[PDB]
């Protein structure tokens, strides 16, 4: 459906936000307004990006605590098209200013929180912003460099770096830890999905001291894990399973990881 706007209503509005990913060649600011059935971001150039509430899979609030930006991040059910591309993730952030930083952080957190509270009261949809559990975070490299991965109630996320990282916990089949070997400094974490046509998600080079805390968190989520010494070719593995799931589970299925 399309965005429904009531022009006679006072609509919650958050100003001075950068959109990521870009609409234009370079990054662009605008305002995010909460309307009857979705958000509209209007850039300073008048570009409009609409996000319907019922198209939001996860709404994340990343406060600027221990961070240099504050972020509202939307992981979508169905990709939307803007900036000449299809996007499953769209976010809006403000950078903490250049002691005028301590005050600013409080100012920004208050504004974002107040916006969230008003929005959550507008919605027919059970829209709810999730704040990450920073105490349960761990460091690893899903892409090029080490970043902080944080659990939420429903997901494992990083929204401060781009491209973002979002894994829906309910969609995970199992976790497999690789390069778990006597006296290695780090290990790799393989996220396997219940949808076996979906390629696994890697988090590489996690320091070994994080292994037990991660296992405790996984255990609390009822997410099953295994561990082995060798690195596996998950492109081949998932193709093997897809091509013959019956034969795979006839041979004990995922017990080959145990």
């Amino acid at each position: 459906d399309s965005l429904v706007i009531n022009l006679n209503r006072s609509n919650p509005k958050l100003k001075d936000l950068y959109i990521r990913p870009n609409i234009a060649q370079k990054r662009m600011q605008g305002s995010l307004e909460a309307h009857v059935n979705g958000f509209r971001f209007t850039s300073v150039r008048g570009d409009k990006v609409d996000i319907l509430y019922n198209n939001i899979k996860h709404a994340l609030f990343q406060p600027c605590d221990g961070e240099m930006i504050i972020v509202l991040h939307f992981h979508l059910k169905n990709a939307i098209m803007f900036g000449k591309k299809r996007h499953t993730d769209v976010q809006f952030y403000t950078e903490v200013g250049e002691q005028m930083e301590r005050e600013m952080r409080h100012k920004l957190k208050t504004a974002f929180k107040n916006f969230i509270e008003k929005v959550e009261a507008l919605t027919k949809e059970e829209l709810e912003f999730e704040v990450p559990f920073r105490d349960l975070g761990f460091n690893g490299a899903p892409y090029r460099s080490t970043c902080l991965l944080q659990p939420t109630s429903s997901a494992l996320v990083n929204a401060t770096e781009w491209p973002p990282f979002v894994v829906t916990l309910d969609e995970v089949e199992l976790i497999h830890f690789e390069r778990v070997q006597f006296h290695l400094k780090n290990f790799d974490m393989v996220i396997v999905y219940k949808d076996y046509s979906k390629k696994v998600t890697m988090i590489n080079a996690i320091p070994v001291a994080s292994l037990d805390p991660i296992k405790e968190w996984l255990n609390s989520c009822d997410l099953k894990y295994t561990e082995g010494v060798q690195s596996l070719n998950w492109t081949k593995i998932m193709k093997t399973i897809v091509d013959d799931p019956e034969g795979f589970f006839e041979q004990g299925g995922w017990s080959f990881l145990e």
